[PDB]
C-alpha cells in the first residue's frame, strides 16, 4: 500500500547521472517508432554532443544494442520479452509489467499490452493510455513488485520479478513461494498504474 520506497528506489536506479531523464523520454519516443535508435539521432533531438549521449548510456548497463551498435532496448525494447507493447502498427516489448504501465504517458501514446500470467500461463491484456487503463482482461489482473536495488542492474534486480498475474489471489499464492525478495508485494494493476503515475511525476520534474 505504501509506495514511497518503490518510487524512491526506482528513481535512484533509473536516474544515475545528470541528463538521464532528459535522454530517456526522447529515447523512448524514438524506440516506440519500432526501429533501432542511433546515438546521433538522440544527439540531434537533445542538442547534445554525441559524447554526452554515450556517457549517459554507459551508466545504463542494461541497455541493449544490436549488431550495428544502435540502441534497441532501454525499458522499451525491440527484442522479444514476455511483455508485448504495441503502438499502432508497431510491435515492441517491455522489460517488465510496470514498464508497460509507465511508458505510455512518457511517449504520449496509447499502447496495447499483452502478456501471460506468471503463475498460470493465462493470457492477459490491457490498453494503457497516458492517463488511464482500459479493457483489463481479466478484470482482476495483478502485478508483483519488489524493491529495486540501487547499484544493481535494474533488469536483474527489479524487472525479472515484476510480472502480471491473472488475479490478486493467484499472485498472492505465487508470492507465498517467493521468500527473500526485499519488498515483494502484490498489487492490483490499478494500484500499479497509480504507482507508475507517481513515478512519472517525479521523473518528469527532474527534466531540464
Ligand atoms: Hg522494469
Amino acid at each position: 500500500m505504501k509506495l514511497a520506497p518503490y518510487i524512491l528506489e526506482l528513481l535512484t536506479s533509473v536516474n544515475r547521472t545528470n541528463g538521464t531523464a532528459d535522454l530517456l523520454v526522447p529515447l523512448l519516443r524514438e524506440l516506440a517508432k519500432g526501429r533501432p535508435v542511433s546515438r546521433t539521432t538522440l544527439a540531434g533531438i537533445l542538442d547534445w554532443p554525441a559524447e554526452r549521449v554515450a556517457a549517459v548510456l554507459e551508466q545504463a548497463t542494461s541497455t541493449e544494442y544490436d549488431k550495428d551498435g544502435n540502441i534497441i532496448g532501454y525499458g522499451l525494447t525491440l527484442r522479444e520479452t514476455s511483455y508485448v507493447f504495441e503502438i499502432d502498427d508497431r510491435r515492441l516489448y517491455a522489460w517488465c509489467a510496470l514498464d508497460t504501465l509507465i511508458f505510455p504517458a512518457l511517449i504520449g501514446r496509447t499502447a496495447r499490452v499483452s502478456s501471460h500470467c506468471a503463475a498460470t500461463g493465462a493470457p492477459v491484456s490491457l490498453t494503457v493510455s497516458p492517463s488511464e487503463i482500459q479493457a483489463v482482461e481479466p478484470a482482476g489482473m495483478a502485478v508483483s513488485l519488489v524493491l529495486p536495488q540501487e547499484a544493481a542492474d535494474v533488469r536483474q534486480s527489479f524487472c525479472c520479478h515484476v510480472h502480471f498475474f491473472a488475479s490478486v489471489p493467484t499472485a498472492e499464492d505465487w508470492a507465498s513461494k517467493h521468500q527473500g525478495l526485499e519488498g515483494l508485494a502484490i498489487v492490483s494493476v490499478h494500484e500499479a498504474f497509480g504507482l507508475g503515475q507517481e513515478f512519472n511525476r517525479h521523473l518528469l520534474q527532474t527534466m531540464s
